[PDB]
């Protein structure tokens, strides 16, 4: 794990929040990715909106040669989704964390995404 990048895509009423861990090709294993909303210092898999440990066989979505992806999908954005989000990842064995930058969704009955 070197670093985590954050992105977003949308179509119709649906918004996808995307976290991407970049890593060496031989260091694809042994970390969990997760996305947290409005935590103050306790972002973990247990406090996350979504977590994922990816198995690296062919035919599985999110599996890259030097990257791994987590996608959290909001089918319809409501006021519940307004707030500040962060992508994180954690390796079990070595203890290391990586954090992404903070970004925000603001419900306005439309929405803006900022900080990406």
């Amino acid at each position: 794990m070197i670093n985590i990048t954050s992105s977003a895509s949308q179509e119709g009423t649906r918004l996808n929040l995307i976290c991407t861990v970049w890593h060496k090709k031989e260091e694809a294993e042994g970390f969990v990715m997760f996305l947290c909303k409005d935590r103050s210092g306790d972002c973990s898999p247990e406090t996350s909106l979504k977590q994922l440990r990816l198995k690296r066989d062919p035919g599985i979505d999110g599996v890259g040669e030097i990257s791994s992806q987590l996608m959290f999908t909001i089918s319809q954005v409501t006021p519940l989704h307004s707030g500040t989000y962060q992508c994180c990842a954690r390796s079990q064995k070595s203890g290391i964390r990586l954090q992404g930058h903070f970004f925000s969704i603001l419900f306005t009955g439309n929405y803006t995404v900022t900080g990406l």
